[PDB]
């Protein structure tokens, strides 16, 4: 499946005690490049997802403070299965990867540059992954919600970048991104 080089933000999210893994089926996915720290930011979507009986994976710039504390407590006390991971990479590269993840999961990228805020997120904006496995250092998503036209559009976009790039690093990352999308 599709791998992300980031693991769980807290080990308290673990569902598999023996393997120290988070293991979800049919998981809803929040995709954002915003930091989630204030409890007010996370409460609305948490309330909505709790009603749905679905697991939730949160991908954000970071999750910390009271917002993280609220997530761990709701998981530990059996309200819902939820896990947070950091968005991969940095800067424009992080943005590009989140766009990829949004496409693959059919999520709306709650992007800071477009003025989208986590506080007004609704379930409609969440993506879905068939299988989610979160380890301490990596995450693997299996998804079937992607529009194949969107995938082909994205690959065409990345194709031009790959043909044009002259660095080994970007050559490696772009060619592997096209693989993750394919």
């Amino acid at each position: 499946g599709m791998e992300i080089d980031r693991g769980y933000i807290s080990p308290q999210f673990v569902t598999n005690q023996e393997r120290l893994l988070v293991e979800y089926d049919n998981c809803r996915v929040l995709v954002t490049d915003q930091k989630i720290d204030a409890i007010r930011d996370i409460i609305p979507i948490l309330e909505q997802v709790t009603r749905l009986n679905a697991p939730l994976l949160i991908i954000a710039e970071d999750v910390s403070g009271e917002a993280l504390a609220t997530l761990v407590v709701n998981k530990l006390r059996g309200v819902l299965n939820v896990c947070a991971i950091k968005a991969p990479g940095f800067g424009e590269r992080r943005k590009s990867l989140l766009q990829d993840i949004a496409i693959v999961t059919g999520a709306e990228f709650i992007a800071k540059d477009l003025g989208m805020k986590v506080e007004q997120a609704v379930v409609e904006q969440l993506g879905v992954a068939r299988k989610v496995t979160v380890a301490n250092n990596t995450t693997t998503l299996i998804a079937d919600a992607a529009s194949k036209d969107e995938i082909e559009m994205r690959i065409a976009q990345l194709k031009k970048e790959l043909a044009e790039t002259d660095s080994v690093y970007d050559t490696e990352k772009l060619s592997e991104r096209i693989a993750k999308l394919s």
